[PDB]
């Protein structure tokens, strides 16, 4: 209903359809199949599916349907290549959300790279290839080279906001640059926040995610050993993507019911 009826409403997805389609049915046979053979976990108790997993994985490409055909603008009103026919860009969302929600809950890193694998596959019959840089691995829907704080981000504004997820921006160092200028000033301007955060791949790889749930009436839940200043890179997203964290103080429960 929203994956095609809302491919008219933005013309955008108007044609793209042509080869679109052909994935609504085919994340279920991912997700169906991915629906047994993890969740019978009992490691830890959070290996579950249900509308909540294809309802966010669809709530994250939704930003991304009011988005433009193949560059964060691209030609926009043309489809012969990859624009209709497998675009990459296409490609792109469905399986940057899938790792973003389908893979994240493992544990075992292996776990994972047999997931990717297997989701790579599952589309490798119905299609052919991809657009290289629309699918820029990993494919890269960024949203902190394009999403944070308003007034923001130069960059073909046709989607819904200046860019939200395109992975035409896939070079690593190029993410890296941005945080590091938003962080580095934010600090000097926040005191005792002046924290500075240590870089590295992944992080890299969270803060897209942690900025992606605040893309939406999404909450986090994030589970992980000590030894890594959590707070850091929780706070360090919170601010530079917008909105504001708020400190917390406690002794009592009237305190935080005011």
């Amino acid at each position: 209903k929203l994956v095609e009826g809302r491919f008219s409403r933005d013309v955008f997805c108007e044609e793209v359809v042509y080869v679109a389609s052909k994935l609504v049915p085919l994340t279920i046979t991912l997700w169906n199949r991915i629906q047994t053979k993890m969740l019978p976990t009992p490691a830890k108790f959070h290996y579950l599916f249900n509308m909540r997993e294809l309802s966010k994985v669809f709530q994250g490409v939704i930003l991304a349907t009011r988005d433009r055909f193949n560059l964060a603008a691209g030609d926009s009103a043309v489809f012969g290549g990859n624009v209709a026919s497998p675009e990459g860009y296409l490609l792109g969302l469905w399986i940057h959300e899938c790792r973003r929600v389908f893979s994240d809950k493992l544990i075992s890193y292996e776990d994972k790279n047999w997931v990717d694998k297997a989701v790579f596959d599952l589309c490798r019959d119905n299609f052919s290839s991809d657009l290289v840089k629309q699918v820029e691995e990993p494919i890269y829907f960024v949203d902190f080279l394009r999403e944070p704080a308003v007034m923001m981000r130069p960059v073909e504004i046709v989607t819904p906001h200046p860019s939200f997820y395109y992975s035409v921006p896939g070079g690593l160092p190029e993410v890296r640059a941005r945080v590091e200028g938003l962080q580095r000033k934010f600090n000097e301007e926040s005191k005792v926040m002046k924290l500075e955060l240590v870089l590295f791949t992944d992080c890299v790889t969270h803060l897209m995610r942690i900025t992606r749930l605040l893309a939406w009436p999404g909450l986090g839940l994030l589970v992980g050993v000590g030894g890594s200043g959590k707070q850091s890179l929780s706070r360090l997203s919170a601010y530079i993507a917008g909105p504001t964290f708020y400190i917390t103080k406690t002794y009592n429960v009237s305190n935080l019911f005011e």
